[PDB]
């Protein structure tokens, strides 16, 4: 991740006007919704947070949690730490990221810190159900001038990508006022 | 880096009690007397700041500035970030400051969290030769035992001077005004 924290721009894109700041999210949403539209009736939930953290929900099959024989770590964390520019540049650039995957009935937590791991995966419990949870703290060392999410910018660009996935269901929620959307697509 | 962030405690030592803390400034030490070592009559002066950072300079050659041919940038900038040596204490340090006098020119470089926030630039002329680290311990890795006691860093640098007897090591306290000067 050292060659991402050293040119930020290259990878996210403007860090002062506010376009890498939402670039962020939109990087999480493409991978929760590449994964929604591989299962059958999925749902993706956007949630702007009230400290200004944006967190993404998917109910797929969840990132897959085996240690990587190779790297030594979880699958997960070599995704979220290993260089669409991957969410691992979202990891990179956030002073703090939350995992939760939940997968073969069991809930899996982990913590990040400017794309740097505080425990390996853990189980923690256990589920009925599967998902992906992705909440990250933008870096404020990175992010600058602008540095608030814009309800309209998420929103506007959800509703385009809705009708480009047929089937998937998502949700935008701001807990700052209460504002939500649903956007739900059934074509073909 | 990522590997040396993720377990601190690995590479530096124990991070809550004072240990790792302090470990920090003697791996800095040791390239510096490496260094120095390979010289004659040179002298390292160790200066504890008022705002808990460690500063540790020498009168050696300089570390290599010119461009790592493998790596593209400065052969410096490989020896603060790739790998126990001073890019362990850079990764782990919330901001580090780097200057160089070598070739009769001035070289800074700045680090926070090691990640270099320029290339090593050229920023001045000078007849003198030598390396300052100055750097400030991330509070987020060290913990509970935060600031440098002086006869820590004084014990160490004593058991230096006799091991390495033709160089001189001078230890300064901005906080409180004192100082040693360690020559065998
Ligand atoms: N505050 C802060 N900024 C960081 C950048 C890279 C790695 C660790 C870090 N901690
Ligand atoms: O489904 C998810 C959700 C967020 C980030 C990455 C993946 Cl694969
Ligand atoms: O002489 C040097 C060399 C490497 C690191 C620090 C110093 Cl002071």
């Amino acid at each position: 991740l050292d060659a991402v924290r050293k040119r930020p721009g290259m990878y996210i894109g403007d860090t002062d006007d506010g376009t890498g700041l939402h670039h962020m999210v939109f990087e999480v949403v493409d991978n929760a919704i590449d994964e929604a539209l591989a299962g059958h009736c999925k749902e993706i939930i956007v949630t702007i947070h009230a400290d200004n953290s944006v967190s993404v929900q998917d109910d797929g099959r969840g990132i897959p949690t085996g240690i990587h024989p190779e790297e030594g770590v979880s699958a997960a964390e070599v995704i979220m730490t290993v260089l669409g520019v991957g969410v691992s540049v979202v990891n990179a650039l956030s002073q703090k990221l939350e995992l939760v995957i939940q997968r073969e009935g069991k809930i899996h937590r982990q913590i990040y810190e400017h794309g740097v791991p505080q425990a390996p995966l853990a189980v923690t419990g256990e589920t009925e159900k599967t998902g992906t949870m992705v909440r990250f703290w933008p870096s404020l060392e990175t992010f600058t001038n602008v540095t608030e999410f814009e309800y309209e910018i998420l929103a506007k660009r959800l509703r385009e990508l809705s009708f480009l996935n047929s089937g998937v269901s998502i949700r935008l929620r701001d807990k700052r006022d209460g504002k939500e959307d649903h956007f739900h697509y059934e074509g073909g």
